[PDB]
């Protein structure tokens, strides 16, 4: 009785997603259309399949409840946890993160390493009161700190000359050295790789080795990593 069965004799797959996610998942503002890399990998998937997307809006507090409860057949992207699985099984990922630390490129010869940035001389720029700010005190114990208040960016400091250092998710990075080129991503990796991936309900098999199987061939034509190069989005290798 999987899912798969459901999705096809409706026509309808429904996708949970809380559609406030720039640019994975968003809604457009006067239109009120979902668009994003997310959307477009429903899209994709939905034509494949030839049926229609019901899009379900949820939030973050309850999206993955959505699937254990089956208000939707799959989620738009989320981060694949071992919390998570107990409950909902995941999809093959197709986009890996991570933290890494942004620089002035003028500095990159200066401040090439992650250990280059940890040092009595050097001011790292923080976002107050954030998860990111707590992770820049254990990567950073020897640097001085630039702990700055909401609505104040952490990135604009480094900009400045203030501080010579932030670190953010490589998403974040990739999108700031988009929009200010005088920003480089230190090249000397990353710390707490992570992984986005759709969730499907952990007690379907068969639904679940159907999206697995479609992600396996769309990859084999490079149609994900097409995709994120669309919204100038890339994946940590
Ligand atoms: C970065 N982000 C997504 C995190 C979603 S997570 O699956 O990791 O729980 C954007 C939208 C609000 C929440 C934070």
């Amino acid at each position: 009785e999987s899912k798969l069965d459901q999705i096809l004799s409706s026509g309808e797959l429904k996708v949970g997603t809380t559609g406030d996610w720039d640019p994975m998942a968003m809604k457009d503002p006067a239109t009120n259309k979902y668009k994003g890399f997310d959307i477009d990998v429903m899209q994709e998937l939905a034509k494949d399949m030839g049926v229609k997307i019901t899009f379900v809006p949820t939030e973050w507090k309850t999206i993955v409840s959505g699937i254990t409860a089956g208000r939707y057949d799959i989620s738009t992207s989320v981060t694949k946890t071992p919390k998570r699985a107990e409950v909902a099984g995941f999809t093959d990922s197709y986009y890996k993160y991570g933290t890494v630390p942004l620089v002035l490129k003028k500095n990159l010869k200066k401040y090439s390493t992650w250990k280059s940035l940890n040092n009595k001389d050097v001011t790292i720029a923080t976002t107050l009161g954030t998860s990111q700010e707590e992770k820049a005190k254990e990567f950073f114990p020897l640097s001085k700190l630039q702990s700055v208040e909401s609505p104040a960016r952490d990135f604009q400091e480094v900009l400045a000359g203030r501080a010579d250092g932030n670190i953010t998710s490589s998403t974040e990075a990739n999108k700031l050295v988009v929009k200010y080129p005088q920003l480089a991503i230190v090249p000397d990796g990353e710390k707490n790789p992570a992984f986005l991936a759709m969730m499907v309900s952990k007690n379907d098999q068969v639904w679940n080795d159907y999206v697995n199987e479609w992600i396996k061939s769309k990859k084999s034509s490079g149609f994900f990593n097409k995709l994120l190069a669309k919204y100038n989005l890339k994946s940590l290798l």
